[PDB]
């Protein structure tokens, strides 16, 4: 049950949702794309300490993941499933969610990524240590750019990431399940509607996206065990809670 109406409708409150509850707006970090990391300030973020870069990294990533929530919170019946359900989809699907967003931050032309101000490439991560998985997270973001999505394509596939029947610990799984199969229809019938089907084949693969999460949760691990105190004096909570109850403050107000 849903006709050619609902399946329409949730299109719309989905595009809408996800317009209202991004981080940056995408007009405004297409206009900044020339304004351009210097040689000497790359430098200066290399000279810089492995747990600074880790704590701006983490706060930028809590900044963005409060969002998440916000366009969580804002989803057709995201609301309506149990508390246990929405941590469990949260604590997965967030990341995820901002692993997608990030794209828009991303620039396949000079291979820069908008941080901290201004546009700037892979190394100037360097001093984070984290070679191979900062590397993904441009690889990523680059076949995304491949993709040449519009805003309302990336709503109703990030919507998508975080409406997942499939994650462990779910209560009413299939409650879960009814909401996932609307949120599809609405995606392909939009996608069949702008003729923009082709894309389907083209989409990154559901390990490329737990990958991610996994090698972000192994080198936190590894930096964790090294800096423990830097970890619990200066890293945000919400931050230290979905990779190390702050999620159910976020999802009552
Ligand atoms: O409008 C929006 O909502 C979007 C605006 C743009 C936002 C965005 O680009 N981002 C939100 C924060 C940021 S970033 O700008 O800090 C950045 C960091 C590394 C990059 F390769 C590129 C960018 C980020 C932060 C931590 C991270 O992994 C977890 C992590 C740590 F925490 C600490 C250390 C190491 C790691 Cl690996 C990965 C990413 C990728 C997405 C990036 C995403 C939301």
């Amino acid at each position: 049950m849903a006709s050619l109406t609902e399946i329409e409708h949730l299109v719309q409150s989905v595009c809408k949702s996800y317009r209202e509850t991004c981080q940056l707006r995408l007009e405004d970090l297409l206009r900044q794309r020339s304004n351009i990391f210097s040689r000497e300030e790359v430098t200066g973020y290399q000279r810089k300490s492995m747990w600074e870069m880790w704590e701006r990294c983490a706060h930028h990533l809590t900044e963005a993941i409060q969002y998440v929530v916000e366009f969580a919170k804002r989803l057709s019946g995201f609301m309506e499933l149990c508390q246990n359900d929405q941590i469990v989809l949260l604590k997965a699907g967030a990341m995820e969610v901002v692993l997608v967003r990030m794209c828009r931050a991303y620039n396949a032309d000079n291979r820069t990524v908008f941080f901290e101000g201004k546009y700037g490439g892979m190394e100037l991560f360097r001093a984070l240590g984290c070679s191979e998985l900062i590397s993904s997270i441009f690889d990523f973001s680059h076949s995304l750019s491949a993709l040449h999505f519009s805003e309302d394509e990336i709503a109703l596939y990030t919507a998508l990431v975080l409406i997942n029947a499939h994650r462990p610990g779910l209560q009413e799984k299939r409650k879960v399940e009814q909401l996932q199969y609307n949120l599809e229809l609405a995606f392909h019938h939009h996608l069949c509607k702008t003729h923009r089907q082709s894309i389907l084949a083209k989409l990154p693969p559901k390990g490329k996206l737990r990958s991610l999460c996994s090698q972000h949760v192994e080198r936190l691990q590894i930096f964790q065990h090294l800096h423990p105190i830097v970890v619990q004096a200066a890293f945000p909570p919400l931050y230290k809670e979905l990779f190390s109850k702050i999620l159910h403050r976020l999802l009552q107000e």
